[PDB]
Formats: C-alpha cells, sequence, structure tokens
C-alpha cells in the first residue's frame, strides 16, 4: 500500500530531524509533488494524516501506530538478512523496504525469538514498536513524554547544583538556555542537541518550555 | 506484478496435471473470468502466454521462464520460514505467496548457500529453477526431454524383455499400452500414471507417440 510507503517515510524524516514537508516526501520518494499531494489528500480522509499550519504533515495516532509497524518490519527484515541470510551490506536496505509491506506480525515474533538481538537495525536505529507487536516554564523530569519532542531550554539552575560533572557535557553538546533540544524519558532521562543522560538532579532542576 | 500471479498459477495448474484453462485460473486467483480474460490479452501482448484451441493457456518460454523464477521464489521463502524462522505451518503457503513476488536474486543464492537442503519445499514439490540461478512410435530412452511431457504408450514389448520385475511396477500403476503418462529424464527415466523408474532396458524398448 502507497499509504505505508508515505507513512514511514514521515517516520523516517522525523527521525532525522528533518520537518516532513510534501516536497520533501516527495523527493524520498521519487513521486511528484502533485501526485504525493493526491496521496496526502486520501491519508487526509482516511484520518492518517493532517495538514499543520506550517504545510508540514503530521500524522494522527492511528497514522503513528501504522508507520511505526511498517518500520518495525523493516528493521526486523534487515536484522533477518544481515544476521541470518547474510545478503551483501550494500543492499540489505533496499531489499528491506520492499519485504516491510509483506511481512506479517506473525513472522516479526518468530524473528524477535530467532534473532540474537532486536536492539537496532544493522544501520543503527532503534527497533520500534515491539511492545505493541507482543515481544519558570517545566522541569524536564515532567515535561519528558515517552517518545522524543523537540522543546527550548529557559533554566538550566547551575547554581543550585551539588554535582557538576554534567556542566561541560553540556557545553560540549551546545545545549544552553534558548537551545532547542531533543528530551526523552527511559526505563533515566536525556537531551538531544550529542546525546546527555542527565542525572537526576539536573533532570529535576533544568526547565523547558515550547513555541 | 499481476502478471508474477498469473504465470505461477499456471505453473502450478500444469505441476497438478490440470489443464490451464481460463475459468480455472479465475476460480484459484479468486478473480473474475472478465478480469482474468483482460489480464490474459495483456499477457499474450507481452509475448508471455498464447490461447491454445483448446482455449488452454500455454505460456511462452520467456512467460515459463519468469514463473519458473517465481516458483522458486516462493518454495525458498518456505524453506526459509520453516527451517529457519518457524512460522506455524498452516501460514507458511499464505506467507510465502506474497514473500515470492518481493525476494531478489540475491537473497535466493544466499538462501541456497544457508539452507541445508534445497530440493523441495516443505509441502513436498521439487524447487525448479535453481540451475537457471546459477548454484512404432519413439523409444522412451530418446522421446523424453528433460522437462515433464503426457505422452501416449504405443508399445511395452515385454516379449523382448530378460528382466521382468517391473512388468508388476508397470500394472499397480495402470500403465499398458494407450495410458496416457508424463515421462521425464533424470541425471534415469521415469514414467507417471504412480512413478516408475525405468531400467535401461525397458527405456530402450518402450515406444510413445502423441496425440
Ligand atoms: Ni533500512
Ligand atoms: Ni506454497
Amino acid at each position: 500500500d502507497t499509504t505505508e510507503m508515505y507513512l514511514r517515510t514521515i517516520y523516517e524524516l522525523e527521525e532525522e530531524g528533518v520537518t516532513p514537508l510534501r516536497a520533501r516526501i516527495a523527493e524520498r520518494l521519487e513521486q511528484s509533488g502533485p501526485t504525493v499531494s493526491q496521496t496526502v489528500a486520501r491519508m487526509e480522509r482516511d484520518g492518517l494524516v493532517v495538514v499543520a499550519s506550517d504545510r508540514s504533515l503530521q500524522m494522527t495516532p492511528t497514522g503513528r501506530t501504522l508507520a511505526t509497524a511498517v518500520m518495525r518490519k523493516h528493521r526486523l527484515a534487515e536484522r533477518l538478512l544481515t544476521d541470518i541470510i547474510g545478503l551483501d551490506i550494500n543492499k540489505v536496505h533496499d531489499e528491506a523496504c520492499r519485504w516491510e509491506h509483506v511481512m506479517s506480525d506473525e513472522v516479526e515474533r518468530r524473528l524477535v525469538k530467532v534473532l540474537k538481538d532486536v536492539s537496532r537495525s544493522p544501520f543503527g536505529n532503534p527497533i520500534p514498536g515491539l511492545d505493541e507487536l507482543g515481544v519558570p516554564g517545566t522541569r524536564v523530569i515532567d515535561a519528558a513524554t515517552s517518545m522524543p519532542r523537540k522543546v527550548r531550554i529557559v533554566q538550566i539552575n547551575e547554581i543550585f547544583q551539588v554535582k557538576t560533572d554534567q556542566f561541560t557535557q553540556l557545553l560540549d553538546a551546545d545545549i544552553r538556555v534558548g537551545s532547542e533540544v531533543e528530551i526523552v524519558d527511559r526505563d533515566h532521562i536525556t537531551l538531544s542537541h550529542k546525546d546527555v543522560e542527565l542525572l537526576d538532579d539536573l533532570a529535576h532542576t533544568i526547565r523547558i518550555e515550547e513555541l
């Protein structure tokens, strides 16, 4: 389904921290602007995407769920193809781009059993959706949900910190008040600008807003 | 490509010894007669099939080559899915029906390396095309090409045989003068009606024609 290829392309552009504009989508899929526009209209009617006022495509909860599953199948296919089949690594991504459309959930569950590790694709990116498969401003500690979000730093509050080893890590990552960074919760909290895994005191006292 | 699914269906019906009529094709693919007819017309223009005077579809050399490759990919997929992945055996055929369309030759070559044996599918049928992948009347000894063909028995010539252990095997298989049987050459010659692997004396003296 062309729908799956559009949703996965949006997913991938978002992971790369690129705004999912229609022209970006068109260019990545090697499809015309007008063709992309016609497909985006069908996808809005289907409830999978909305076109935001800055013209970027924002996937709905349903659109995002489907996108996520397509990416999971793509990445599990890449692991099968490299770890077990041994297809030349230069061909693995293009093979998996086809296989992601035809792999059942049942095969994915089997792949999770058989593969050594399903943490990441061979190309370094996390395999999403495995839980779904079945097996002032605000303080960063609070504002962080569990999926990555771009936010703006308002206070770092160095003056209140007892532990200071991360001051330089923040500097080396160019995180200052004003920096736009992506924040994430884990099984410990993390900032992206480089990746800084915050100890609790900092996570409790650094503040983030959003425009 | 719908073309691949039509050619593989023809292949499969032929293997089952069924005449590949358009209605049989329609029924197996769960497509309408008129839809099948429109696709067969495109396939004739493309040079992949001819419609014979008995209305059966006869694949051209090119059509047969493509059909063969689709079947090979289907069967290698089934071996991957059962031997390595362990997908529940009741789901393997339907999964492979999708995978046969997206598997590259390069993955098939890898599967030949990794799998224990690629003689047959899990469902008992030979994996064709591996050589292409890269790794009176006439006497039966002569008339047999290397691919199976339906022929008619004209003489068995029992009277000239020194070895007679196969007389009963032929009887048990219902091969008599008049029987329509499919003959095949191997790396030793064989008759099908049951399968009788002929010793040379019989293969040299049994005669076959065709209407
Ligand atoms: Ni990839
Ligand atoms: Ni099958």
